[PDB]
């Protein structure tokens, strides 16, 4: 009956959900997933998928929106259309654009994609996206979507954690560094991010 | 002051916004975009981006959520957390997973990516995703997220339109065909989808 979260902890998309549950003080049961039993839940064969008293849901960014909508307060995921859109914008950018930019460099330098040119190119594309994000963080001076922690800081925070947790010569993005150090005081970030969880 | 939509009409992501505006009876000004003037609006250099009385927003799936939240009724984008999550799920699946699966085949067969193996492989991956979607449409027997038209049917409907508008030997997905014929009676689909707009 209680919330079940299916998917291995190393998955960044699974940790979006785990960290959100910590923010919400929502109890859960987590299960490692790399099978019809699973495909019955998520026909795409990807992690995470949740079960919430009979309600089955996949897509990590959808799942965090759902848990926020059901259990969370307004600050976490604001109802006002413009404020909500700023939060959605960075969630959607994380899930469709930013996460694609790191593939070669992450799989190559962290997960062991060993072509020097390909890695250099991924770092280049990742850098250009991190450049956009760094500029936003300078502009707010605080969190990704404004002056306080929101749902967007979960996908964005984990993605910045991934950037610093990938071994290469990092270009100076001071605002990104400020941001990750600010998130590091949060219980969920200590558990599901940091160098231990690239 | 009125809604400005920047981005060329052939873009599927731009047409998500154009079709939604038709559903909402929301007046707009559309401008073709393929430049600092643009990057000031969307630092990613992608289309679409909107301007709404000073409020600037990019990410097509974020933009359609925003316009729905601001101007639309509950049926279009329900407030109830589970119903809302079903809508978000397919929007997020469209924007992160399904749209990636067609790249090789679309660029090759529609936009002129001419490698026979690569095209066959894209068709394979596109087919497996369309297989998931077809199964969902069988399950509801109506629209992607349930018994009535929702925001999710805009990204999903345009994506199904793309599948049928791409010249190759299509595997039988009857429910997908039923669905696209159901959407074809909608004004926005006549304008921004069909064979004229793959
Ligand atoms: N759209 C899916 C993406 C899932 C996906 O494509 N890959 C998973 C593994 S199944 C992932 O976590 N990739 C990121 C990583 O390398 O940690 C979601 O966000 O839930
Ligand atoms: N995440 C962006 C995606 C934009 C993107 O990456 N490409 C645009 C062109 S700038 C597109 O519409 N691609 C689909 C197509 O081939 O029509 C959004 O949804 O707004």
């Amino acid at each position: 009956s209680m919330l079940h979260i299916l998917g291995k902890i190393p998955s960044i998309n699974v940790r979006k959900v785990l960290w959100l549950c910590t923010e919400l003080n929502l109890p859960f049961e987590q299960e490692d997933w790399g099978d019809p039993a699973y495909l019955a839940l998520n026909p795409n064969g990807l992690v995470p998928v949740i079960k919430d008293d009979g309600f089955v849901l996949w897509e990590s960014n959808t799942i965090i929106r759902y848990l926020a909508n059901r259990y969370g307060g307004d600050a976490l995921y604001p109802a006002e259309p413009q404020a909500r859109a700023r939060v959605d914008q960075w969630i959607d950018w994380q899930g469709s654009d930013l996460n694609r930019s790191w593939v070669g460099a992450f799989l190559g330098l962290v997960r062991k994609h060993q072509d020097p040119a390909a890695i250099a190119q991924s770092i280049a594309g990742w850098t250009k996206h991190m450049q956009v994000l760094n500029a936003q963080l300078e502009a707010t001076g605080a969190f990704v979507a404004g002056d306080h922690f929101t749902l967007a800081d979960i996908p964005i925070g984990l993605s910045v954690n991934r950037w610093f947790g990938t071994p290469f010569e990092h270009p100076d993005f001071p605002a990104a560094k400020r941001y990750i150090e600010r998130l590091a005081t949060r219980e969920g970030f200590k558990q599901y991010a940091g160098s231990a969880n690239p």
